[PDB]
């Protein structure tokens, strides 16, 4: 397939669904899909938004399956 | 060889062939291809469909062999 | 989105916003951005400013959200 | 030197010669060379054909050394 | 910010300021940065020049802050 | 500097230095450089020439310094 991951990525943020980021390094951050680019994706939780690089992310599980 | 890695994936996405994604962190995950793109393989279990960063995936092992 | 590593960066550098820079190897950073280039993020702590690489960052959490 | 990758995999496939791929996450796979292109190695045991990133390879130690 | 890489790495050269590079693998090597180039940094102590690739370096911390 | 980690690599081949290559997975490999090429390391031991992929190589520690 082809440009499957913007997608994924616009449908968590305009759906504001919850997701689980779990890092190279075994952190598992949660939060919501606030803004991404080319290299990073920005993570909002209650406290702050992190910037968060997609070389370090391994797997994003959302709450729930989004629609592309 | 050239190009075999989209026949692979596709073999999996188009037969429902469950696989083992062994990620660089250590995490296996478990379910089938639902889609895959340059960057990123969407895996599908009967919770929810992930998104998985290629970069962070060291073999892709199916329960059957596919042909190309 | 687009080109959003660098605004978030330099709101941390202008704002001097203290930050947390959690590394692949399990490091955590602490400090303030004094500069960023294509692959490097130079951080100041009453020490010293260190020089790290950003394909070994993982995220980057602030003290306090910025604006971009 | 210049492109001695494929011909050390090549000659890996054409010959039959088992190996030990070691991974970044420590996992030891042990089987023949069945095909590669420029990202993946298709790797065969007794029981399936799976597909290693080569990102994720250290090393690759044959049985015994091929010629190029 | 735009090439401080570079103008780091020659200011530890030519200064021979004592460095700590802290690799992925969490090794910490130090001695004084002897050459680099687009890859690698050259890092030379009492025994030896060793070639330290830069996609294995976290942060380089020096003994002292350089002026660029 | 410039176009140095193939002069160092070429050395070490050359010379038939003995190296120790530590790789980002913990694991030590000692021999002689063989060959190399953009992405792999031919390493040589008593056993067998293994393929090294350079991506997880952290640093490479030589037996003695070598002229480039």
């Amino acid at each position: 397939g082809q440009m499957l991951q913007d997608p994924f990525l616009n449908a968590l943020r305009k759906e504001h669904v919850p997701v689980s980021i779990y890092l190279v390094n075994g952190i598992k951050l949660q939060g919501q899909v606030e803004s991404f680019d080319q290299y990073v994706v920005l993570l909002r939780n209650t406290s702050v938004t992190q910037m968060v690089y997609k070389h370090a992310i391994s797997t994003i599980v959302p709450a729930r399956s989004v629609n592309l």
